[PDB]
Formats: C-alpha cells, sequence, structure tokens
C-alpha cells in the first residue's frame, strides 16, 4: 500500500489548516496510515489461510470465513482513513483555487468562504468518523473472539470454526477505536476554538 | 504495481486543467489507484490459491477458476485507470506541443484547437468509463455469490466450487461502480460548464 | 523490478525526440512497462505452481512445464522491451557526445549525422519489434489453451497438463501483441513524417 | 513497514534538540527502527506457521499461539517507537508554532514555554518506555522458552506446543531491552545536564 | 535487492570516463541488474522449492540440490557486477581524490597518473570477466539439464532428480554470457582507443 | 530491510574522512550492505522451511534448528554493520557538534580532539569487527555441514536434521569473513597513515 499521493496531498493542506488540524493530521499520519502498514496489515495477513474449521465438508471454511468477516478490519481502516481525509482534500481543492484565483486576478487566510468550506470539512470529518466507528460496532463488535459458529451452506448442521490471532487483533480493535476518538475530541476542539 | 510514471504525467496535467478536471483526476488518484494498491489487490491476492471445488478430478479446479474468473476484477480495473487515462495524456501532449511550438516560434490557455482536443478528451474518457462498466456487467455483473458450479472438461458432470471471499469483493465490485458513475457525473459537469 | 534506471534515461531522450517518437515513448512507459508490473506479473506469478498434470510419476510436472513454457511470457516482453529500447539509448548517445563536443569545442537540433542515426534507431527498433512478435507467433502463438498433453521422460506415455489461467493469459497476450503492432505502426509513421 | 512520515519528522526535530536528544533520536533509528525493518522482523515472520502443536485437534494450534503470544514483540516494539516518539512531535509542534508565531508577529532557542516543553517531553518518553518495558516484562518476561503447554478449549486436557526459534527471539528481546535502557539513561542524561 | 548505492557511484563515474566507458556501463545497468530483478530472478525464485527427486529418503532432496546447485547462477552474476564494478569505483576515487586536492592546493582530464589508473581498471575489469566467464564455465557449463542424478549420502544408491525450469535458465545462462562478452568486447576497444 | 537511514549518515561521514575511511565505507556499502540484500537474504529465506530432520516426533524440528541455529548468520552480519558502524556515528556526531559550535560562536580539520576521537572510533571499529569475527568462528565456524545430529527433547535419542544449502552458505561465510577481515587491514592502514 503506497501513501505516498494522498500523503503529499495532506502535507499540501498542512500548511493551510489550524494548529489543531495539524495536530489531527499528523494523528493520521502516525498512529493510522503508519500502525496499519507496520503492524495491523502482518496481524491479519493470514486471516484466511489460518481460518480453520472442523470438518470434511468442502467449500465450508470459504463460506464460514466469508460469513464471519465480510469485510476485513484492515480494508475498512483504509476505507476510513480515506473518506475521513476526503474533506481535507475538498477544502484544500477550494484554498488552491482561491490562491490561483487571485493570482489570475493579478495578472488581469481563514475567512469568508473559506471559513464556511473549512467548518464544513470539519462537519464532514466528524459525521464519517462517527459512521465508520458505528458500522464497526454493528459489524464487528470490538472484540473478536476464537470461536466461531457457522451454518452457512454446505456446512453440514453446525460447525466449529476457529480464528486467526483473535487476542491480537482485538488489541489493535480496540487501538483504532481509540485513535478515531481521539480524531474526533480534536474536530471538537476546532470547532470550539474557531467559535471561540 | 508502481503507478509512478502515470502519476508524474497525470500531475503535469493537473496544472493545465479544469478544476472540474482536478477534482477527477484527485479521484482517480485516491479512490481508485491507492484503493487498488492498499485494498482490493490483497482482496483478490489468495483468488486461485483459496477456490475450491469438489472433486478428485486432476485438472478440473483449474479449468473452473478460468471459466468462473476469465480475468480478475483487479486487472480489468487496472485498464480501465490506464484507458481512461490516456485521453488526459493526448491532451497534455498536445497542449505541452503547443508550448514547445511558442518556444521555438519566439526563439524563431484553453481556446482554439486546444478546447477541441480538451472536449474530444472528455468525450473518450465518458465513452471508455462507460464501455468499462457495461463490461464488467455483461462479464460478471456486480455481484459475486459463493458457489459456481462448473461443467467444463475434465470436470465430471457438474461440480460445486466455492469462491474466495465473495462478500468482501462484492463490495469493493461495488465500490469501483460508484467511483466509476461519479468519475462519469464529473465529466458531464466538465461539459456543462464549458458550454456555460 | 525496477525500471527506474531505464526510465531516467528514456525520459532523457524524451526530449531530443520527435513528437511520434514522444508518443512511442509514453506507449512504452504506459502500456507495456506499467501494465507488466502491475498486471501481467501476477497473472504468471502461479505459473508453475499451479500447473496441474495427472500422473503420479516424480518429475513429469516439471518437464512438462518446461517443455509447454520455455521461456515465461512475462520474460520475453521483458526483453522485448529492452531490446526495442536499446536504439533510442544509442540515438541519446550519440546526441548527448554531440553535445559534450560542442561544449568543449567551445572551451577550446536532429540535421547531419544525428538525422541518419536517428532513421537507423528507428530502422533497428522496427526490426526488433517485428522479431518478437514473429518469435512469440511461433514459439506460442497468441492463444494458450487449458490442456497441454506431454510425453517427455519421465512421464509415462502421454499425460494430460492443465494450465494456470488460460483466458487471462491469453487476453494480456493478444493485449501486448496489439501495443507491439501499435508501436510499429508509430514508428512508420516517423519514417513517414521525416520524409515529408 | 515504512517510517518515511515519522522519519522526516523527527529528523525534523534534530534540528531542535539537544546533542542528547540528537543521539536519542539517532539510537531510535539505528537501533530500534532498523534493526526492526532488517532483522526482527524476519525472526518473527513464521511465529504462526512454525508453531506446532502435538495434537489432532482442530483448532488448538490457534488458541494455544493466541494464548502464548496475545500480541508479537514486533508490534509491541512498533507501538513503544511510536509513542516514545510522540512527545518529540509535540514537543516540535509547539517549537514551530512558535516560528510561525515569529513570523507572522512580524508581519503585523530553549527557553520560557519552549523548556518547560522540552522537560514535560522528556518526562513522557520516560514513562513510556519504562512503561515498555515493564509491560514486556510481565507479558513475556525476557526469555521465549521452546516449550508451551496449553489447556484452552478445544485443546483436550493439556497439549505441547513449540514455539519457533525461541532463542533467536530471547536474543533480540535482551536487545531491544538493552536498547530500551540506553535510551531511559540518556533521558536521565538531558535532564542533568538542563539542570546543570 | 537494492542497486541504489552502486547506481549512484557508478553514474558519477559516467561523468569521467570515455564513450565506451559510458557504453559499458550502461550495459552494465541496462543488461545485467535490469535483467536480473525483472526477470532471472523470478527464473530462479523456486529452484529448490520446485527441485524434485524421485525418493522416500529425508534429506536426499537438500543435499541433492546443495551437490548440483552449490552457487545459484543469480548469486554468481550478483558477484560477478559487483566485481567487475569494483575498478570502476577506484578509478573514481582516485580522480576524485585529486579533485579534491586540486580544490585544496588552490585554497593554500584523462593525463598523467589518471590514465594509468584507467588502464589498469580495464585491465581488472577484463580479467574479472573473463574469470568469472571461465568460473561458470567449470562449475555449470552453459545448459541445464532436467535430470540430475545424485548418490549423496543419505540417498540411496543413485536417484533421479528433477531440476526447475531448466530451459528458461539455460536461456538465460547464454544471455548472460552474450552481455559479459559483449563487455569483454567494449573493454578491448577502450584499450586500443586509448591506444589509438 | 531499508538501510537509506544509516546510509545517509554514513555518506556525510564520507566528506569528513580520510581517504581510507572513504574506501572502509565504499566496502561497508558494496561488499556487505548490497550483498546482504542482493544475495545472502535470499539464500537464508528457506533456512527453517526446508530445514528437515528424519523422525515423526512433533516438535523436533523446531528444538533442532533453534539448536543448530541460535542466531542466523544474516542477522548476526546486520548487526555486526550496525556495531561497526555505530563509531563512525559518534565521529561524525562530534564534527557536527563542532561546525555548529563554531557557527554560533561566530554569531556570538581533524586536529585537537577531533583526531583523538578519530583514532577511538578506529580502534572501536577494530574491536568489533575482531569480537563479531571470533563470535562467529566460536559459534559457527566457517562451514556448514549438510548434517545435524540433534538429541535436544522432544526429539527421540538422536536424530539426523538435514541443513539447507550449506556449499552456497559457507561460500557467503567465507566471503563476508574475508570482507571484515580487508576492513581490518584498512583500520590498521588508517592508523599508520596517520602516524606516518
Amino acid at each position: 500500500g503506497d501513501w505516498s499521493f494522498l500523503g503529499n496531498i495532506l502535507e499540501e493542506v498542512n500548511e493551510h489548516s489550524t494548529v489543531i488540524g495539524r495536530v489531527w493530521l499528523t494523528v493520521l499520519f502516525i498512529f493510522r496510515i503508519l500502525i496499519l502498514g507496520t503492524a495491523a496489515e502482518f496481524v491479519w495477513g493470514d486471516e484466511q489461510s489460518d481460518f480453520v474449521c472442523n470438518t470434511q465438508q468442502p467449500g465450508c471454511e470459504n463460506v464460514c470465513y466469508d460469513e464471519a468477516f465480510p469485510i476485513s478490519h484492515i480494508r475498512l481502516w483504509v476505507l476510513q482513513i480515506i473518506f475521513v481525509s476526503t474533506p481535507s482534500l475538498v477544502y484544500v481543492g477550494h484554498a488552491v483555487h482561491h490562491v490561483r484565483m487571485e493570482e489570475k486576478r493579478k495578472e488581469r487566510r481563514l475567512e469568508g468562504t473559506l471559513l464556511r468550506t473549512y467548518v464544513c470539512h470539519i462537519i464532514f470529518k466528524t459525521l464519517f468518523e462517527v459512521g465508520f466507528i458505528v458500522g464497526h460496532y454493528f459489524l464487528y463488535g470490538f472484540r473478536i473472539l476464537p470461536l466461531y459458529r457457522c451454518s452457512r451452506w454446505p456446512c453440514p448442521n453446525v460447525v466449529d470454526c476457529f480464528v486467526s490471532r483473535p487476542t491480537e487483533k482485538t488489541i489493535f480493535i480496540l487501538f483504532m477505536l481509540s485513535v478515531a476518538s481521539v480524531s474526533l475530541f480534536l474536530n471538537i476542539l476546532e470547532m470550539s476554538h474557531l467559535g471561540l
């Protein structure tokens, strides 16, 4: 996973953001992207290969892994990162559009419409963070148990399947939840600081 | 997969495109290339290794995977990305050719023929996006089912084969479809904005 | 596969080539190198590991894969890329040699001998492209069939072996053939444009 | 694992730190990050794949690996690196915030509040290092024994499981402990040097 | 395999070498290093994993692979590349040492001792190339046959072992031999051009 | 393994070292780091996966590999590289500290204390090189034999285990020993050149 493109564009908008937005962005780079690439990706690497079911039924392990894990937590966190970063991109686009307009108009900072855009970007970041948190909760909760019982066809009756590294995965699930909540708190502080 | 070459050339044509073309390009980099490399590629990594068929027939799994998946979705999205990016390259080539001509002629922006070229590039992008969407639909639809039934020789009669990660794959199929449709809408907005 | 060295040297000779040579080079970077690294390499990744033969004979699968695939298509395309790029390197070497000579002589563009060299480079590119196309045809044709029948010792009598991903491989074989033919047409256009 | 982001930001704060802080940072880069990526990661690569248990019970190896290794040492060292680096980031943020304020105020080094912040950053680094050391001790100690006995369900009675590379892992555990303790000593020297 | 260090230093000595030395260096980068990383390394990737012997004897395949392939061709070509590049490094060191001396002496091109050093560097390159060619011949010849017969203990009597991809390996062996011989011819031309 | 950090810092101290220290550093980059990453790492890649023992005893192969190879040669060479490079870092730190002091004092080369530091750095490099050589000898000698006999529990009685690629490993062991000894000779020459 090469995050160079997103990185370069978000460090562009480091220069154009509040101090609390610079903290938010540093958190995104260090506690989410870096963790994902240096730790979480390896934890989930053998998610299906080490998933085992007590059965001689061909196909059962496939369908039971798929039912237990409709989308891997790591893919969900990738999507979360991209969607929470998208409003920053929108804002920096608006800002650069104004810089190029000012240059052109001459040929021919957080005030006015850039403030409304910044506040909206904060709002959307907050809502997307909340949405991904809630979705994670309803999909998986915040704990992976070792045992998963499966009755999906072709599995005969109910079969016992065993998850890879449930405890390490639980630790990283809770870590990512905490990081997301810190991000939410930072966004709240941004709104308060702007208001006051 | 190293997209550095294409990246550098398309960020060259960031400078020479409309604001809506800059949004289109950002979408290409973040929601297509980045997703493909940080998420989709890993989802499809074990596509054949975890594809299983209920048979003792040598060769059957090979032919049944090949019949179910004549071309992996990820390869199809790579091709789509390159073909939808090709008209941008043509346009930037025309533009740089005019810049070098102007420099030479001196030794010796979206107006005139560059406008016709830009509009044609938008048209071709739209048509290629539509073509890849339609091709995806006819080849696979927008859902991967866990079970695939196969009667290709050497398989005896009909055999039941089971796909790897059908649900996660379905999620990413729909995600990529939505991103492609957003790109189409952006191209339509480009044509409208130019007209008006 | 790291193509950085070749890339840097061929983007050096972007500056010193015709507009049609810049199109040829862009095609080389995007439709050949990029495809190879982002798509084809993964398609052929399990070429021998998923090659299966219906036999209990030790050694047979090894010799039958080797007879079916004396050289993988991807290695052949790597060689093709390097050989079709070599004349460009020769030409840019001649050109830079003249630039350094002019600088020296001062201490002490496509005209003259650089034109003869450019035309010769086009000729050699054309001949190498044709040669690799013809060699591909005679070695493999343009279709990989699922079944390969093998009688190489130690295989007893004739054994049935099954190829990995024959259809996807056929798609990429035809795609690379088309890209090579486009390159040929571009070289022809270069010669015509120079003549006229 | 790509540490480029963190690296660039910590080499930013090389310029703004004491000589002993530059030694601490060099130790972080060379003896922790570099060791982790060039050595430790490969030692732990086959941690679960080569973990074996003497049993015919489906699921037992999964639960026994998970009980023996709730979190891999390498993931724990990644977290440790990030948390001990976080206060440096806070300090450099404060410092750069003051530099940008001074620039602005003009439009309109370790003294004052930057000294309090630097001392606090040292304190937090020390406490986090101590906490990770203590946590490592209580979780695993400083030795990995080859044999792990496991009675977690579904394992019948007590089963004997065998760890991959216990001795090499013990060597690297002790090496990382020593490096952490050197870092602690460096922080103590920082506080003393500032006081005197 | 990261050749960045060697690359940067040899492109330093591009600037300080003859035109024929620039051709030699381009050949080294494109036809040896690039081939090795984009093609040969993958051909030899499954050298031991796909090496099979017709035996039920534990250990036999290990000892028979080791006897057949005391050193993989790819490792031998890596060593060859480094040793044939070493004299270039010596020469560029001498040249830069003279440049820094001239700068110093001021504070306080291929003529004289730099010519003797250049000629010696050519001589050593030639001798090392010849030595690696001869060593390759005596160790393996220039053909890998599919069958290798092995009588090394613990193998009982003589066992038949089968090599992975003998034909593709033979093609690349001959290709690398030809590239080495081209390098030799280039060195001879260097000596002649200097003499005349 | 990413050596970029160490590389950049050691090429910083290229500028501040003797000619013999520049040779030592080039040897470190080319004959140790580059060999390790382009050759040795692949030779040792299947060290445990291809290690086989003639036994039906669960756990025996694990404990016997661990007893035969308490620390892989490649990890030992990584540690050696870092420790022999550490004194260079100390010296360059002292030198840069003096450069920044001189700049400051103005606001307000190998002579004096920098000579003592340089000599001490040479001494420590020599001692660490000798120590790693001696440790290698006592741990493994300079030859890996194919057969390793093991009586570690749970292995019943004495079992015969077979090492992966003993001959290639022996070649690289001797190569690295020779490179280390060349480094020692270079350090001796440094001391002599400084004395005379």
